[PDB]
C-alpha cells in the first residue's frame, strides 16, 4: 500500500514539540492517588484449556473508579519464581480474551495476564458518558482530562502490573510489558507510570502526537477524532479536545519511561502512521531501539517476532 | 444498491413470528415505573440562532438513571397553544443538534424538540459498561435487558412527551413523534410505551426484526452484532444477546401502538433492509400506511416529505 | 477524508494569473445583447404544497435562444414588499425542483425561486448539440465560447433576477443570490454580469480555475474535461477548448463582482479542490470573506448554515 | 464476476411479452417520412492515414432534424465493387472515431463507414432538450417518443445505410450492419427499419427489455433511468417513461428483422445482463444464432471475433 | 462479509456426484510409485531460534522429480518418543516458513514439520511447465494429470510422512496432519494416500468440488481456473482442464480417508465456499465432525482453535 | 490522476546504472548456451476467417530446450516482406494474440507473435529453484541464472534468428513492437541482438526496480514487495535487487543502436512515467518519447498512428 509519510530521513529526525500542559504531572499524581484508593481484591479461578504444562486461570481485580478489571492468566506449570508479561490487546481487537495468545507466552516460559480493555475485550467500564461522541472508544469524554477514556486504562494498566506483582509464583524483578498499536501505547504508558516493569515491548503504537495522527491517518481508530469534530463544530470544542488528549499523548509520556525499550514500524502502516511512531520513539530518553520495516504495515510482522524473543529472552528468561 | 431483499409480494406477506419473552410486559412496566421515580426538573434556556419568527432553546431533563438529557427546542414565535414534535435523530447522525431542521420544524408551525441520544448527539448516559462489546453502541450491556443501552434510550424517549406535554405553550391532544431509522424506532417505541402522542411518522424504523437483520443487513450498524459474535463465540452468549434484544425489538412493541402511523421503506435500503420494515409495520393494529419507494435506499426521500408533511399537517396543524 | 490540495497557508496565497482572452468583456456583452432581444413573458402558476403561511408557484419564463426556464417560486403568505433569493442548485443534483428547501427558504422570510439548470434539473435547452463530447454537460459545445453549455445558464441567471425583480410583492433593493458547487458559480457569475443582486453566498463554488481543477480533482464532474480529450486527442482541440472554458471561469469573472460576498470550503473537498475555491475568492474586489472548514468535503456543512443565514439576515432580511 | 443474472435454463426460455403500443408500427413510418423529406446531400473528404491498399475519407451527410451526421470511411484500394460495413459505436465509447478499427475493417475487404452516434463520439444533433433529465443521454426529451435522443440517432443509422448503398464502388447486395452493445442495438434496429442490409452481428445488444434491465443491471448506463426516477418522482412520469421507451425496444423491433443474425452474450455482463440479450435474441424471428460465453462479460470477446469474422465472409466476402 | 451459498439446511445434505474418472485409483497407484524410486536422502540442519525447550531443525528431503522439499522441523526439547504433527501451509500464504507457529507447536509438545509447498514457501519445483496458463499455480500443467501443478505437492506431503515417521525421537503411532485451506487439502490428500496419520484437521480446504467453485466462489485462487478459460477458449481445454482437476479433487480422494477427521466452516466464507467443503465432508466415510460457524469467513477461528487442540490432545498427546 | 514526478522533473530523471561488473559476460555467455540449442523450427498452416493472409503455428528450440510457440501470419502475396515480432503483455495474452497477428499481416508485416514461456503459451524447462511470490516476477530470482526472463530474453532473440531465416522475409526490414512487458522484449531484443531494425515500445516494463517497487501501485511490479513480505532475510532482498540489475532496462538500453519509438500516459500506475523515462533517457540512438498527459497503462489511440507512420517510414517503404 505504498509509501505516504515522511522520508526515512526525514522520520528519523521527526521530534514534534511536546504538548504537555503545565499540570501534566500534577494530573497523573492525583490519578494516580484515586487509583491508590480502591483496593485490588484480585481473584483468580481456574479455566480449562487444552495444554499441557500451562495452568490458566481467569483473572479480576478492583481498579479506577471500582471497575472490575478481567483478563485470562496462564502460567507454566513447574516450580517458579516464574518471569512475568503483561499483554495489551489492539483497539476492539480482542477475540475471546486473546486466550491462546496467552497461553502460547506461557509455554515460552512467562507468567502472562491478557489485561482486557474497557468496554473492549473486556472489563468492566463504570465512568459516565459526559455527552456525546463520536461512534468508538477514542472521543469518550473528550472534554475533560478527568472524563476521558483513556484514563482508566492507563490506570488498569498500572494496577495490572501491582496485581501480577504481588503473585508469589512472579518474580517482580522480571516483568516485561508488551503490546500492538493500542496495546504498545498501554505498554509504554504503564512503563511511564510505574517502575515495576523491566522492559517494553511496542509495535507500533497508537495514541501518539495526536494533532499530526487526525491530519496524516488514513484509516481508523484516530480518524473517530475527525468524526467528532464534524458534529460538534464549535472552535472551542476542537480546542479542548487536544487539550485533554495531550495528557494521554505519548509524546508526552515517553519522557518518564526508564526501561529498555524495543518498538517496530511498518512503512505503509495507515493506521498508526510511521512520523506518530518515530514521533514516541524520538521522545524516549532511555536504551532504545527502533526495528523499521520498509514492505509491512499495521499487522504482524514475522521478522520483528523474532527481536521481540530474543530481547525479552535477554532481558527476563535468562 | 438494486435489489437484493424478498419481492415486493412477500415483503407484504412478512410477518415474523414475536419474539417477546413471557416477562415482555412485566419488564416495560417495572422499566416506566423506575423512570416515574426520577424527577424530570426540566430547564430551559434562550439560545440565539439566526431566524424570524422562532424562539430557540437548549432544553435538559432528569431521566432513567438520573441522566441528564439534551436538546434543542424550537417554539413558532406566537401566542399558542401549538401543535408538538418530538424529533429522533439517526444512528451517530447528529451533527450540531440537528439544530437547522429543528428550526424548520417550528417555521412549519410547531413546536419542536430534538433529543439527543445519549453519548450519541448529545445527552449524558449515566448506564455502565457492564462487559467487553463491540465498536459501537449495539451492543452496549447486551448481555442483560436490565443494562441494554436501548433501555434507557427508550425511556428517555418517553420523558421527552411528558415534558413537552407540560409546557403551556403546548396543546398535548396534537403532540406527534417523527424520526428516521433510529430515529423511526424510538418514534415507535415511544408510541407504544406512551399514549401521549398522538401520531407516528417512522422513515424505515431500525431495530426491527433482528434475528433476520442480522442475517440480511448489508451495511452497518446492524452488523455490530456479528462483530460481537464473532469477539465472544460462547454459543450461549449468542442466545442470551437475541433474548435481551427481543425486549426492544420493534416487532414486539408495534403491537402496542394505536395511534395513526405513517411509514416509509425504500426497496434497495441496504442499513435497514425491506424486509425488517415491512416485519415491523405488519405487526402494526392500526390506522397505518407503508409507502413504498423502489428506487431509493437509506436516504431523505423527497416524495415522502411530502406525504409526512401533509400527515402531519392533517393530524395536528389543521385538527381539533 | 484527509487533506491532499496546497497546505492553508499558501491556499491564502494562490491567486492564478487570469486567462480571460482580450474579447472576454465584448462576448459578455454581445450575449447579454442576444438575452435582451428575447421577451421574458414570464407566467406563473398556483401550485399546491402542504404548508401554511407560504404560498407555492411554478414559473417559467423566456430565455437565450428562446428556452423556456423553470422552477418553483415560494412567497411568504404575508403582504409585502419582501426581500427576495434566486436560488441555484448542483450538478446534476436537483430532485423534484428541490421543492422542499425552496419552500424553507420562504419559511425564512425570502421570496425564493429556484432556478432549474438547462436539462438538469428542469427547464428546457435550445442550444443543438456542435458536435461529440464526453458523457455528461461539462463539454457540450466546448469548441467556441459561443456554443458552450453554460453560456445559456450564465444568461439564464441572469434574466431570474430581471424576472424576480419586476415581481410587485419584491423588493428589488434586497435580493440575494445563492448556491453551492454548480449553484455557488452561477451566484457569482449572476452577481458578476448583473448589479441587480445586493448579496452573495456561494458553497464551495464550481466552474474556477480550470486549468489547475482538472490536474487536482480526484471526483467528478471537472474530470468529464479529461474525458473529453481521452476521445478527441487532437492536441489544437484541447487549447481551443481551455480558450472556450476561460470566458465563463471564475476567476475570470470575481473581479466584476461588487456585491458582499460569503463563501465556504472544506479543505477535503475531492470535488471542488480547495485551492480552486480560493483561486475564486483571491481574486474578488470586494467585500468579502471566505469560511473554511477543516474537516468537511463536498458536502452540507451545518456551521456555515448559521453563517450563511446570518449574513442573509443582515443585508435583506433586517 | 461471478454469475447474477437467471440459469442458463431459465435464459434460453425468457421471452417477455412484447410492450409495443398500438400506434408502434405508425409511429417508425412517419419518422421515417420526415427523414426522407431531409436530402442527404453527402460529402467525402479524403483523410491521411498510416496504412497501405486502404483510402480513408470523412464522410458526412444530413439526416432527421437536419442534423450533420459524420465520420470515418475506410475503402479497399481496389477495383470494386466492395462488400460494405455500417459499424456502430458503443455508448460514450468512440475515441478518435475509431479510426483505427474502421480502417482494419477495410483491410479485411470491407468499405467500412463508423457513424458517430450524436453527441458522442461526433455527428451534431439538432434535437432540442424538452426538459430535465439524468446525467447522460439515455434519458434526453424521454417523456415523449417524439423527443426521445434515440429516435433521431435510429434514423441515422437507416440514413448511413441509404448513403453507402448509393455509393458506386459498394455492392448494395453485400452491406452488413455490425456492433457491439449500443452498436449491436442500433445494428438490430437498422436491420428491422431497412431491408438494405443483408446481414446482422450485434455483441451483447444494449436499449432492451428495458423494464426488467432497470431492475437487473448492476453497472451504467442502463441505471441512468433509476437516476432518472429517482429525481424526478411523479409516478406518472415513470409510466410516461417506459412508454416512450417502449418504442426503441429491441424486444419490439426484433420481429422485423429478416437479414441472418449474429449475437453474442457473456454470462458475467453487468452492463447489458444476459437476459436482456436473450430476450431480444427469442423476439428474432430469422436465421439466427446466438453465441454464450460463460467467463466473459461486457467486453471484447476472442472466441467471437473467430465467428464473426467467418460470419461476415460467408455471407459478404465470399 | 454475509450469507451468500445454499442454507444451512441444504449444505447439510450437499454431496455432488463423484468426477473421479474409471483410472482415478491406478493414477495414484503410478503416481505413488514413481515417487517410491526416488530416495529420500533426508537431511537436518540445527537452527538457532529465541525460545526454550524445543530445537530447531531445517529439514530437507527428496521427492517426486527428484526434487528437494524443505520446511522448519521443531521438536520438544526432552526424551520422546514424541508425537508428531505435519503442518501445510495455505495458498502463497507462507512468511519465513511460519517458524513461529512450527515452534509453538513444539511447545505443545508435537515434534512439528511445517513442509513448504513448491515454489511458494519454498522448496524446490522441478516439474516443467508445458505451456500457457494464468497467472499462479492452480493451472500449471492442467492439461495432463501427469503433468498437473498438485501432483507433485501430494506425492511430497506423502514423502514428508515417511520422513517423519522414520525419526527415532517420533511415535510414528502418534502422527497428525494438519492445514487451513490449501493446508487443510494437503492434509485431507496426504492421509487419502498414506496410512501413516492417525488424524486429521482440515480448516476450510480448498482444492474441492471444483465445478461448483469456479461458478460460486468470489475470491482468488479458484478463480485462477476461469482466468485459464478466459485465456484459452478451445471448448476443449475446459473439458480436459475439469478431467485433469478431477484427480485432485477432495470429493473424490474423501473416500479414501479411514482417520478420525476435525473439519471447520465459516458460513461468510468467500474464498472456499461452504458448498465445497460440506462437499468433501459429505464424501468422507470415517471417524468425523464439521464445526460451523455462522460468524466466520476464510480466517483464524478462535474457537475451533480449542477444538482442534482438544482433538489433537485427545488422540496424540494423551494416548497410546 | 498525476502521481509521479513533474513533467519537468522526468525529462530530466536519468538514475545511476546498477549493472553489475561481469553484465555483460553475463550475456555474452547466456547467448552461447541458446547457440548451443539448434533451432529447429516448425510451421503448420492455420485457419483463419481472412483473406489476402496466409496464418501458421510457429515453434522452435530455444534456451534450455523450451519449445517456444506463436502464431505467424504472412500477406498472401510475393515477398520479401518486411516483419515484425511482437511480444505481448504480462498474463495479458488471450488466444495468442491471434486477431492483432492477423491484423499486422493485413498492415503488410510477416509478423510473429511470440508467446512468453508459461503465459500466453510456450514451454518453460527452467526449474523453480524455491519459494517466491504469486506470479512470475520473482520466479528463480535469487540467482541471474535462474531468473524467469533469462529464458524469456533468449528465447526473443531466437525469435529474431528464425524469423530472420525465412525465405519470404526481408531480413534488413525487420521490427520488434509490444507494449509494458512487450515493450521491455522488444527493447531487450533490439539490445542483445543487431537483427531488428526499428523498435517501437508502448510504456516499457521492467525498468529502474529499484523505484519501482516504491513508486508502482498496482500489480505486477508489486509481487516483488510481496516476495519480500515472504522472505524478510534482509539479504535476500540485496540478492534479488542483484539479479533483476542483469535484466533492468537503464542497463540494457546502452546497447540499442536501432531507431526506437516510446509512448508514455502520464497517470499509468503500473508502469509509473518516471521507470519509462529512466529507461529512455538511457538510450543512446535515435529516439523519440511520445508523452501523453490523459492515459494511462492502455490503447493509446493517438499512439497508434505514431506507431503506423514510424513503421511504415522505416519498414513497409
Ligand atoms: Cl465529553
Ligand atoms: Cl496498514
Ligand atoms: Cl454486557
Ligand atoms: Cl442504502
Ligand atoms: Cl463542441
Ligand atoms: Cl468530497
Ligand atoms: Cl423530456
Ligand atoms: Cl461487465
Ligand atoms: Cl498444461
Ligand atoms: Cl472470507
Ligand atoms: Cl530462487
Ligand atoms: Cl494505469
Amino acid at each position: 500500500m505504498q509509501l505516504f509519510d515522511l522520508s526515512l530521513e526525514e522520520l528519523k529526525k521527526y521530534k514534534p514539540k511536546k504538548t504537555a500542559r503545565p499540570d501534566f504531572s500534577d494530573f497523573w499524581k492525583k490519578s494516580l492517588e484515586e487509583l491508590r484508593q480502591v483496593e485490588a481484591e484480585p481473584t483468580l479461578e481456574s479455566y480449562d484449556y487444552p495444554v499441557k504444562g500451562v495452568k490458566v486461570y481467569r483473572l479480576t481485580y478492583q481498579s479506577f473508579g471500582h471497575s472490575k478489571i478481567e483478563g485470562f492468566y496462564a502460567v507454566p506449570d513447574q516450580t517458579g519464581p516464574h518471569p512475568a508479561l503483561v499483554r495489551f490487546h489492539g483497539y476492539n481487537a480482542s477475540y475471546d480474551g486473546g486466550i491462546h495468545d496467552i497461553v502460547n507466552w506461557a509455554l515460552h516460559g512467562y507468567a502472562t495476564f491478557g489485561m482486557l480493555v474497557r468496554g473492549q475485550g473486556g472489563s468492566e467500564d463504570t465512568s459516565v458518558t459526559p455527552g456525546g461522541h463520536a461512534l468508538g472508544w477514542m472521543t469518550k469524554g473528550i472534554l475533560s482530562k478527568d472524563t476521558y477514556y483513556y484514563r482508566g486504562v492507563y490506570l488498569d494498566a498500572v494496577r495490572a502490573l501491582e496485581v501480577i506483582q504481588s503473585f508469589p509464583e512472579v518474580d517482580e524483578h522480571r516483568i516485561g510489558v508488551i503490546g500492538g498499536s493500542q496495546g504498545g501505547a498501554l505498554a509504554i504508558a504503564a512503563a511511564a507510570l510505574s517502575d515495576i516493569p523491566k522492559v517494553v515491548v511496542a509495535d507500533y503504537p497508537y495514541l501518539s502526537n495526536f494533532e499530526r495522527a487526525v491530519d496524516v491517518a488514513l484509516e481508523q481508530p484516530y480518524l473517530e477524532i475527525n468524526s467528532y469534530f464534524r458534529r460538534n463544530s464549535d472552535p472551542k470544542v476542537e480546542e479542548k479536545a487536544f487539550e485533554t488528549l495531550s495528557y494521554f499523548d505519548l509524546i508526552n509520556l515517553a519522557g518518564w519511561v526508564k526501561q529498555p525499550t524495543l518498538m517496530a514500524i511498518g512503512l505503509i502502516d495507515k493506521i498508526t502512521p510511521p512520523s506518530t511512531v518515530f514521533a514516541a520513539y524520538n521522545h524516549l530518553e532511555t536504551d532504545k531501539d527502533l526495528k523499521v520495516y520498509r514492505y509491512f504495515g499495521h499487522e504482524f510482522i514475522p521478522a520483528f517476532q523474532t527481536e521481540k524473543l530474543s530481547f525479552l529472552q535477554k532481558h527476563l528468561l535468562l
